[PDB]
């Protein structure tokens, strides 16, 4: 089905969002709704489709769920901190590039780890199981002990246990931690490129075509120049220009 | 310059193209053959038969990274392809095409020297970069306390750093690719610290030719044409590729 059509016919996109990342798509206690970058976004390009009566869905997803939630049809696009990756283009299209992370530490302050070339045989790193990030920092710092956990919120209890050295993933994530966490740092930039997509499911082009234009659209009028400054207001690098 | 760069292309059958003749990987002259190879000549060759087909013919002017903006809003070239990433401020200047290349700036050290990354960077250290390159200012502001060594070009910069004028060499880790796969006592060290897309530049007032650029980019990400160029120059270093 033509979600392109459908979404006219309801008057609603629905989009899957991180519930658990801060600054992206965090479910926030106080209003009981989900907010960041991400959702602001998917709330733009939805007033640019449909107008500004335009209804938006959110619909919780992780890196494991977001691409079968989206090929079964129960959400019309993730916008999830996700990276555009050939090996995903294998199953969905992706949107122009909204945002561009890169992967990156968070350590304790005063940590001797300045860049992922000091976690040698000496160091454990704490990733996320089965993410990219996992996958990444075996390749880049393949001497490393990775130990694995459910989720950011529980990699984040071992750093600040002592379990790690150095806890990873993308580099604006780590912000949303180190902004709350002032005793914790990002250090030594990125040593991969994150370029985030809006993931679409095959054979949706009107639909992926309405999306793109929407951005388009947005980063013409100051639409996405607002929401990146609302969310990323002291650092400009991952601001797609 | 005011003349429509498509229209004139209906007579000369030809785009002119600013590339480096400097940058190893990206535009870089060959004396044997007397010709300009890399990746940006390579990109500019494969829109330029999108754009014209089959007997579409190319031709390739030098630009530095001070002369590339004057030469283009000059018209004495159609568009820089020349390792030149998208900047809000340059975009008062040009226009730009998608980006082709995803870089980021990093610093080139001795192997074993005790900078690891930008972080340490301070005022008893002195970085080489380019004169007048964004390089140069975006330390400025990523290591403030930093001394800075500009220096006409790379090669120029590189042997400071071989001669122990500096202690880093900061530009595009692409490009320090491209000196450090020469020069096996140097290494890259610490990631990135900037996100630098490269686009391809185009004068203002050059919409169609513009449009031409992007819808020829579109075409070779269809077809594989941009990932086979990608593959001959970058084989090893996935993160640079446009997806
Ligand atoms: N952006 C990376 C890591 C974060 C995530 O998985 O959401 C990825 O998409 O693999
Ligand atoms: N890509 C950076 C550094 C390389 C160059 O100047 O060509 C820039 O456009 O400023
Ligand atoms: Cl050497
Ligand atoms: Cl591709
Ligand atoms: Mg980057
Ligand atoms: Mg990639
Ligand atoms: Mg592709």
């Amino acid at each position: 089905e033509d979600i392109l059509e459908r979404s006219k016919s309801t008057n609603e996109i629905i989009w899957g969002v991180k519930y658990d990342t801060r600054l992206f798509g965090m479910m926030d206690i106080e209003s009981r709704t989900v907010q960041g970058f991400d959702v602001d976004i998917a709330k733009a390009i939805t007033k640019k489709i449909l107008g500004d009566n335009g209804k938006t869905e959110f619909v919780e997803v992780t890196s494991k769920t977001r691409i079968p939630l989206l090929k079964n049809g129960n959400i019309d696009a993730i916008i999830a901190t996700m990276t555009i990756t050939d090996e995903r283009k294998k199953q969905v299209d992706f949107s122009d590039v909204y945002f561009d992370a890169g992967q990156a530490l968070l350590v304790k302050k005063g940590s001797q780890i300045k860049s992922v070339d000091d976690l040698n045989a000496s160091t454990t790193v704490l990733a996320v199981k089965g993410s990219t990030s996992a996958a990444n920092i075996r390749q880049h710092a393949p001497d490393a002990k990775i130990l694995e956990l459910e989720n950011y919120a529980e990699a984040f209890t071992a750093l600040q246990s002592g379990q790690g050295d150095a806890m990873t993933t993308d580099n604006a994530i780590l912000l949303g931690i180190a902004d709350e966490n002032p005793e914790y740092e990002l250090v030594g930039g990125t040593f991969t490129n994150e370029p985030y997509g809006i993931a679409i499911n095959k054979g949706q082009e009107n639909f992926l075509k309405a999306v793109n234009q929407a951005l388009e659209e947005m980063h013409a009028d100051g639409t996405y120049d607002k929401i990146y400054q609302k969310w990323f207001p002291n650092e400009t690098e991952g601001k797609v220009e």
